[PDB]
């Protein structure tokens, strides 16, 4: 039985508005409705991991599964397992797997973060998933972000807050957070970014809307125009939205919005927004495909619309050679050549890097850099050929050309890292310089770039 190079994920996002679901829900797994759907000709194929994340969740975890569990029975004749379940509040997520995947899955973690103090802390944050499938890591955030349209700032707050402090992944990736440490991040939810449009353009929008017309209302999207200003996702994937605003609707039907205020709203507006998203982040050059992306039109328990997301996802099988793991295979390296960090940061003091992967029996510090100052104000740490030369575990080419590496750059006086970045070794030659380069980001914000060379040597 051969291991996977590809597998297939659904994500499924929906606020429930506090109320059961309908007797039905399969539209949902099967993407059918509005936007990016799913051939007819796939129905009962199953995907090899459902990740179902729920807001304003009524049910116990108990009544979600067996309604979830069933579900996928009726369309697949497939008894899923389940991997991992969570729940802050009313905010969940399940992920669910074929039973042929149980013993390709492993190191599985869970967490959540609750956003917000005092007043803005008690409903909104985020759970989170991850685990290892064979040698990919794979992580889920499902958040439920700061409601309101005039609160776009919050929403990129309570981000910056759960991609600091969930602690997901391999704890030994210290000074990387979520937005590094999974070869496939899925980040998902009731993001609750809003169309910033006039309160008096209400009923002009829902004309739009029924003229399946959705141009002039996504160039108001806070999340795409916050994404644009690099405010929030940096570095993340969104499918183009080609279905209709997923809220707010009037329950048991979808053919009204409820937009106007209300004492239940706290005297706010709704205008018809995209809240219910699916974004993600591979490492670079891992194939990731988004086969689906829409909404149902045939689940109304709720104010909103489910929101279901496919992908294509690669993946790479647990390899053992002769050598690794357990020790170096001499036959391999990696050496970075003529590299600099540019950095935004005021400060002085000396940087060192520290080089992060699975292809490594453990992380390598380099020695300190040699700070210069760039033409423009900027901070320039110069390496020079002086950065260690990295061992890989395994030299075979089928392997290393999959592996990525995580640099950060840290402070000597303090220890803290500057900045995190992600090379990849799927280079277009071995045994041959070739230019590489990495965004660098702390907290998800960018602060600076690191370029230069790499010569990698496989066993071919
Ligand atoms: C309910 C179960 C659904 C299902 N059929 C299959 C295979 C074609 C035999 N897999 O799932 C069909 N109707």
């Amino acid at each position: 039985q051969p291991e996977p190079d590809m597998i297939t994920i659904f994500i499924g996002t929906w606020n429930m508005g506090n109320a059961p679901p309908p007797k039905k829900i399969t539209s949902w797994f099967l993407s059918k409705g509005q936007g990016k759907t799913r051939d007819d000709s796939a129905d009962y194929i199953p995907h090899d991991i459902y990740v179902i994340g729920t807001q304003e969740d009524p049910l116990s975890e108990k009544e979600w599964l067996e309604i979830l569990k069933h579900s996928l029975q009726e369309i697949t004749s497939v008894t899923f397992k389940t991997v991992a379940i969570h729940t802050l509040w009313n905010i969940r997520i399940v992920v669910l797997a074929k039973p042929e995947h149980e013993n390709r899955i492993s190191h599985i973690c869970t967490d959540n973060v609750k956003t917000g103090i005092a007043n803005t802390l008690g409903n909104k944050g985020a759970v989170g998933v991850s685990f290892m499938f064979n040698g990919t890591s794979l992580g889920f955030v499902n958040s439920h972000l700061t409601s309101g349209s005039e609160k776009k700032l919050r929403r990129n707050q309570n981000y910056m807050n759960i991609l600091r402090f969930l602690a997901l992944g391999d704890k030994k990736l210290s000074p990387f957070n979520i937005t590094h440490r999974f070869t496939h991040l899925f980040w998902f939810g009731d993001l609750n970014y809003r169309v910033d449009l006039p309160t008096w353009e209400a009923e002009t929008i829902i004309q739009k809307i029924k003229q399946q017309q959705y141009a002039d209302l996504l160039s108001h999207d806070q999340l795409l125009t916050e994404r644009r200003e690099q405010k929030v996702f940096l570095h993340f994937e969104e499918e183009e939205i080609t279905f209709a605003p997923t809220y707010r609707f009037e329950r048991l039907t979808r053919d009204k919005y409820a937009y106007t205020k209300q004492k239940a709203t706290g005297m706010k507006y709704n205008l018809p927004s995209w809240c219910d998203r699916v974004l993600w982040k591979s490492y670079p050059l891992v194939h990731v495909v988004c086969q689906s992306y829409g909404s149902t039109s045939d689940i109304m328990t709720s104010d909103h619309s489910p929101v279901f997301a496919t992908f294509e996802a690669g993946v790479t099988s647990q390899f053992v050679s002769k050598n690794g793991p357990g020790t170096v295979d001499s036959q391999g390296q990696i050496e970075f050549l003529r590299c600099y960090a540019t950095l935004k940061t005021k400060s002085q003091t000396k940087f060192y890097l520290e080089f992060h992967s699975s292809c490594l029996e453990s992380f390598v510090k380099s020695q300190e850099g040699e700070n210069e100052e760039g033409s423009e104000g900027e901070l320039v740490v110069k390496f020079g050929e002086t950065l260690p030369k990295l061992k890989p575990i395994i030299s075979d080419p089928e392997y290393l050309l999959d592996q990525h590496i995580l640099i950060s750059i840290k402070s000597s006086d303090s220890d803290e890292s500057y900045g995190e970045g992600c090379i990849a070794l799927r280079l277009e030659a071995t045994e041959t310089q070739l230019p590489i380069y990495t965004p660098l980001t702390h907290h998800g914000e960018l602060t600076g770039h690191f370029q230069g060379e790499i010569k990698l040597q496989t066993s071919q």
